[PDB]
């Protein structure tokens, strides 16, 4: 009925895949940091301010439920208030206002222009198309209310940091208010006013051309920069600021939504129960939404906290995807059928498992291109992404032959559940490797054993459970196929896998170095320790739901959810797989430039005789100087210097790269 | 009926202010050069092969009328083949070959996918919509049917400087098709066709999303990219390029279209009079978009006669919309009855007049704020935009009042014709005064006694019309209210007008020199002459008009047009004189970044003692450094100096601007 759900991960893979793309043009360097600002600008000067304007000249005001608007601004309000008060009576005294000045902030603007208006026009279009209009109606508000506090806040940090005493409240509240007042959202809202009462809530015709191409290029422009803007802003914090912003990201993507529905439910009082049911559940996915890249540039402008906050914000932009999803699921679930239940969830998790498959095979690709799993752990790495593969696929077809053939459904559910413990003992596996390796032990590596002990092992155990068990055709669920022996089965070999990965966790001298140097960095300990501390949390999902369905036989209203839960890891977790192993004349006016003028005091200090210049060396050297604002100006310039003879590499096989490699000049 | 033409000026609207909001952002440096490759970057590579892709996998390919692409087709490869002999027979053989590449596609391939496709679907989308899917047929094939042999001529070219007279026919055909099959516009559209033949025309629901959202926002950047990179290109020329530019804009502009036309005439034979005519009609305007931007990178790419190509597509761009406008309603008069004329003709002056009215209060309040019409000849021209406005008020102050009063419309006709022969003769006033400059007399101008005959002859011919003439308030047009005596002293005033114009046509020297300097660039006679040779254009239309109806009596089918052209011009000639007269960490990093390394060797050339540098030959300087791309990267560079304490000017009055301004270090 209301909220048509089917129409949701297709909204999803838009917003996403837009950003995706655009984090790759920016990550292969065809798009560099300086020539994002041209996009930036496009998209902040004149898309928005001409989608906002045309959206608010026609509103109807006479006919717009306040209530929803209310809820959501107390909740907002609340949150802020408590984020608030907590950083002032916990924070250290000598940076406390400037946190106070950001944290309730990016805990409660979010970024809905972009990622969340796509989202509820493809939930809410045909059913309640009035919803739409709220986000207009929401957003610039809430800018207008809770962003002066904290810009006060942070100057009243910047007046302490100045230790400028002479200064009065007065000059303080004008400033936060005047920073306010020049965001293009609320001036451009305010005009959208003043005409909408003007013009009679009618569009001349002259500019609706206009303001239509210039409103309709907003969204998919501010998606690709959106992603542009995350080319390198995660970077490794320390555990304080890792507990910060663990708290941060769960007030703004858990109590909110819960605040917003509480005040939803407790503000309307209106008839029609099921408009009631609807409006709740859209304040729930509205509180959801990420944060808006608008606070970091707030933290960028103040210059303070501004590394905690990019990391926050980019965290927080991909973890809101999967909850979004699941939520949006779960609170259409009471509205259905058992039978339709099966079915959506059947539906759900094809969908994941074919995307995840088309990621899985581009990502197996890439890794066999690459020709670099000879040496350990990229092997037992290719061995878990090939077996997620083939749980992918095994679904793919069970989900036609579910109740075609007989012995195709045997042979499908063997296969399938044979890769899905494959991939719970591999965890494991490649738990007691890394462990291994950790203890830094000069000894060898069983790879057979290893190897064949966890494509056999899964296999005797379905086999064993095809011995003893017993079939039962009429489950649409393949957990249920055999019943009993397969869930004691499962849930034994999750507890195994989740105990092991506990107890688990001209010069010869230059060449040498270098390549001793690419060997112990080939080995990339990061990545594989957060991919076997990431897969631990869904087999901790599944182990929990199959204890409570054995200690809970007869069913409550909780196992819906888990059952969503572990089909969504199961069939989604290649999607982890990919994040983490996944990733002329203008030459001759360069070199010359480069030759003529400013050749001299360049070899003064990253130049030095050897028995010859490194890599990081000349783009530090060349960042501080200040012909390049990030790395990949300083990679694209000494391509350039390359290109043209300038340098040359001692081995004369590798390009200019930001890697420990020495060069030579010509 | 068919080709609704009342929703094509909007169209024309959003297409060139989208235009004109990106050419003022990159003048007013808000989007410097350097920052719009990432906007073209994404333009060029996501978001037209999104929409391509998109487009071409749903075409239907069995239910398109393929005598319309052969007719187009056909044109384009006769206009290629002519430009390409006249120029290989005509052209000196120092640079034969190249401009035999580069003039032939210049005078063929058009910008349809940006400015083509929302005029085609405005005026299209409701009569004929399978129409629109010929744009996405006509532009891709094209290029592969004529790109590559321009491309081999261009390679000769490179192959007359290498002197290897043996080697190689295969290498040059081969190196030209290899630059046409790597543009994306080709190889997409050929995916396009593999998924649509594997896809049975149906695009899957996961990606039609993703697809929409990158092709939705590719006409808006578009033409903001377009409006960006043409800030700089227009630049002083020679006599002949200005002829050659001419002759190849006559050829883009004029001939392909009436080609286009004869040959959808004598290919296509169907039936249903109707559609031949429309489809005919179609044909016509096809051939009016302008030169793509494609041709001026393939210039760049090649560096052979890049700027006479960048200059001719930035001419023809802003040059074809008012021959689209009237090509397309003379091409939709014959389908009216004359009363129905009579008042599309009406509104499309009134429509004109309107826009043209605000663009002239505009410029006005600009002028007037700038207070600089204090010293000729800025005051005459202050009269002259005073005249137009004042005109342009009152034909939409006659539209509303052409039949409502009688002494309201007489007074409205008096001050509206009054204010045409003001126009009319202040051209001739503004001509007499650059000729009297010319001349470098130290003689007095009467500039009283010029003004009270330029306010007060018209207001004579119309009060001496008034008292000779007879009135006549049947006549929905205003030329005709009186009847011959109005014509008479129209064609009079015209001509006196038209021959008048034609007739006419520490710091103690630093400071003073500097002042004069200003002084004598502020007297801007190089756009007072095109201004008044484009004013003269028009003036010379309106009396070929009136001799034209004098002498004919009898009304053939041509005085339509003379009346459409007329009118266009009296009540846009606004358009003219707008486009002529109208138009901190970093800071900190910046000052000690110059102060720390480079600092030195900026004093060796460019500073110099005085009785204390220039802005323009530090502008220069640095561009010869490469701390800078254009003149824009050093404009900022110098504001941030400037603006972090580093030099400043002698009067402490000047920003840095890239004037004769002398400067001092701190
Ligand atoms: C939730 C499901 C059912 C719907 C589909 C969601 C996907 C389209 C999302 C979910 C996880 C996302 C990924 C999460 C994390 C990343 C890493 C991100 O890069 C970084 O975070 C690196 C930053 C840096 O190096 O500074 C690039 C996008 C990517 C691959 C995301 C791409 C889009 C993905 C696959
Ligand atoms: C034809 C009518 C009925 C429809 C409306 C058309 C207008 C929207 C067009 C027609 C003429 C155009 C102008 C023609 C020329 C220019 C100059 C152009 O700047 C340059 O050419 C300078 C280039 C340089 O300095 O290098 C900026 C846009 C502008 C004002 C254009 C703005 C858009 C205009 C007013
Ligand atoms: C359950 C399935 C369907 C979806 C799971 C989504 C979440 C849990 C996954 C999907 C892809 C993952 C990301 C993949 C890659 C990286 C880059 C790394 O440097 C930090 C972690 C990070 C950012 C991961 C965080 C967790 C992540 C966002
Ligand atoms: C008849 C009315 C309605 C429309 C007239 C359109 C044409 C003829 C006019 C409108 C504005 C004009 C432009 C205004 C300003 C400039 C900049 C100048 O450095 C070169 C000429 C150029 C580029 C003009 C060329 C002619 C132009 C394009």
């Amino acid at each position: 009925p209301s909220m048509s759900i089917t129409r949701l991960f297709p909204a999803l893979l838009e917003c996403f895949g837009i950003v995706l793309c655009g984090y790759i043009a920016g990550r292969a360097n065809v798009i560099t940091s300086t020539q994002a600002k041209g996009l930036g600008n496009f998209v902040s000067r004149f898309a928005l301010p001409a989608l906002l304007f045309k959206n608010m000249v026609v509103l109807n005001f006479s006919n717009v439920d306040w209530s929803f608007l209310y809820s959501i601004l107390i909740a907002k309000a609340s949150v802020f208030f408590i984020v608030c008060v907590l950083t002032l009576l916990v924070a250290s005294p000598d940076s406390r206002f400037s946190k106070a000045g950001l944290f309730p902030i990016f805990a409660t603007q979010s970024n809905d222009f972009a990622l969340g208006y796509p989202i509820v026009e493809a939930l809410y279009q045909t059913t309640y198309p009035e919803y739409l209009q709220y986000i207009y109606l929401v957003a610039p508000i809430s800018l207008m209310m809770l962003n002066p506090i904290g810009f006060i806040f942070c100057e009243i940090q910047k007046w302490k940091d100045t230790q400028n005493a002479s200064q009065n409240k007065i000059k303080i509240v004008g400033l936060g208010l005047l920073r306010v007042l020049q965001n293009p959202i609320v001036f451009m809202v305010f005009i959208g006013i003043a005409f909408n009462f003007i013009l009679d809530r009618k569009v001349p015709v002259y500019v609706e051309n206009f303001l239509d191409g210039l409103g309709n290029s907003f969204s998919g422009s501010a998606l690709f920069y959106l992603g542009l803007t995350m080319v390198g802003k995660i970077k490794r914090l320390k555990k304080s600021a890792f507990v910060v912003l663990i708290l941060l990201i769960t007030a703004k993507l858990l109590v909110l939504p819960l605040l917003c529905r509480e005040m939803v439910e407790l503000l309307d009082k209106g008839d029609s129960v099921v408009n009631h049911t609807s409006l709740s559940n859209y304040a729930f996915l509205y509180g959801v939404f990420p944060v808006a890249p608008g606070v970091a540039i707030f933290a960028t402008q103040f210059n303070m906290e501004v590394e905690i906050i990019t990391s926050g914000m980019v965290i927080s932009t991909f973890v809101s995807a999967p909850i979004m999803y699941v939520s949006a699921w779960l609170l259409t679930f009471p509205t259905m059928d058992p039978k339709p239940l099966a079915y959506a969830i059947q539906n759900v998790s094809f969908d994941i498992s074919i995307v995840s498959l088309i990621s899985l095979i581009w990502s197996l690709a890439i890794l066999l291109l690459s020709k670099k799993y000879k040496q350990l752990p990229h092997m037992l790495t290719t061995n878990l992404l090939i077996a997620q593969s083939i749980v992918c696929a095994g679904m793919m077809i069970w989900n036609f032959v579910k109740e075609k053939n007989f012995v195709g459904q045997i042979l499908v559910f063997v296969l399938l559940y044979s890769s899905l413990y494959s991939t719970y003992l591999w965890t494991g596996l490649l738990a007691i490797s890394l462990f291994l390796l950790k203890k830094r032990e000069r000894v060898q590596i069983p790879v057979g054993i290893i190897i064949i002990s966890g494509w056999g092992i899964p296999a005797l155990l379905v086999g064993v459970l095809l011995i003893t068990g017993k079939h039962n055709g009429d489950s649409i669920d393949s957990a249920f196929f055999y019943g009993k022996e397969q869930m004691i089965t499962t849930a034994v070999t999750l507890f195994c896998s989740i105990l092991i990965a506990g107890i688990s966790l001209q010069s010869c001298i230059l060449a040498q170095e270098e390549e001793q140097y690419l060997q112990s960095g080939d080995q990339q300990l990061t990545r594989h320790v957060l991919l076997c501390l990431l897969l631990i949390i869904g087999l901790f999902a599944n182990l929990s739901s199959c204890l409570w369905w054995l200690f809970n036989q007869e069913p409550g209203r909780l196992y819906v959810e888990l059952q969503f839960f572990c089909a969504v890891f199961n069939f989604g977790q290649g999607f982890i797989s990919f994040g983490i192993f996944g990733l002329s004349e203008e030459i001759k006016m360069t070199c010359q430039q480069f030759i003529h003028y400013h050749r001299d005091l360049c070899i003064r200090n990253i130049v030095k005789e050897r028995r010859t210049f490194c890599g990081c060396d000349l783009v530090s050297w060349l960042i501080e100087v200040g012909l390049a604002s990030d790395r990949g100006e300083a990679v694209i310039y000494g391509d350039r210097l390359v290109q043209g003879g300038v340098i040359q590499h001692i081995t004369n096989e590798y390009e200019f790269r930001d890697e420990y490699l020495f060069y030579r000049f010509l």
